[PDB]
């Protein structure tokens, strides 16, 4: 059960767009921390409508579900506003943000081995949730989140976490999960029931085509009966720029859900390919 945080503690600061019906603010927290120090912590904010009550319920069960299982990869939250209208998710500030809008402001002027390093933390993350048969759903890189940048002094890479899952796709609209092909397997398209760990694998898949491609989004000229159409014609997605994770892409991106790899062997894939 989140810890509850106080309207009264929470600062509302600027408008950073919207979710999956939600609304992103960053903020500050007010809050009595380690010591009995008293802190004004950073915060994401993730806004949902009382009145959206089965999505509301969704979201934050799958955000209770993942913060009982802390992981450095996984994102931290420190709570929920239970304020009136509307519930807030309180959440851990991730200073360089999402991952696709990294690589673009920085022009997709990171190497092979860069990408590899996120790719593998992702797929450390992914096999920590597997071992905890803990469906995620919602894997993309705008989802994956820059904590640190690489030190070339130091030699430390990137340092990533992932977002909290969101409204889960057996509750959202057709429509939306049709906008979120080809994160979406083709088997949830068929039927949102079809929700399975295999469902992480294939949107993983698509995860490293982002990674792969400076952040550019697959399919984004295709519109939502084109890409049901996509996979009805079972097509595949083109080799990334960076073309060294073709061949995972595809092995994870497989029509048949069983097929796909497990996280464990993505990781040694991943390690071999260097
Ligand atoms: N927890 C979290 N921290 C951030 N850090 C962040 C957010 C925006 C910027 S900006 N306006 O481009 O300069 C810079 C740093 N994002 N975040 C999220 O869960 C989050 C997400 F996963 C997907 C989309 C939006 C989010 F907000």
């Amino acid at each position: 059960v989140f810890h509850k945080i106080r309207n009264e503690d929470l600062i509302f600061n600027e408008s950073l767009g919207q979710g999956t019906f939600t609304k992103i603010f960053k903020g500050v927290r007010r809050e009595v921390g380690d010591y009995g120090q008293l802190h004004e912590t950073e915060v994401l904010l993730k806004v949902l409508d009382k009145a959206h009550r089965n999505y509301s319920e969704s979201f934050f069960e799958a955000a209770s579900m993942m913060s009982k299982l802390s992981h450095k990869h996984l994102v931290l939250n420190y709570g929920v506003c239970f304020c009136g209208d509307e519930n807030i998710l309180v959440q851990e500030f991730v200073k360089f943000g999402s991952l696709d809008t990294y690589l673009k402001k920085n022009k997709n002027c990171i190497n092979i081995l860069w990408k590899l390093e996120v790719a593998k933390q992702l797929a450390w993350a992914m096999h920590f949730l597997e071992e905890n048969t803990l469906i995620h759903g919602n894997v993309c890189a705008k989802n994956i989140l820059l904590i640190r940048e690489e030190d070339r002094k130091t030699g430390n890479p990137p340092f990533i976490k992932l977002s909290d899952p969101g409204i889960s796709i057996t509750v959202l609209p057709k429509d939306i999960l049709q906008e979120r092909i080809p994160w979406v397997p083709p088997e949830c398209i068929e039927n949102p029931k079809n929700l399975n760990l295999a469902t992480d694998k294939w949107s993983f898949g698509t995860t490293l085509w982002e990674i792969c491609s400076g952040g550019d989004k697959p399919l984004s000229a295709l519109d939502s009966q084109r890409k049901l159409q996509f996979y009805e014609d079972r097509h595949q997605l083109p080799a990334p720029k960076a073309a060294e994770l073709a061949n995972l892409i595809n092995n994870c991106m497989d029509y048949e859900p069983d097929h796909r790899p497990s996280f464990r062997a993505i990781i040694r894939d991943l390690n071999s390919l260097f």
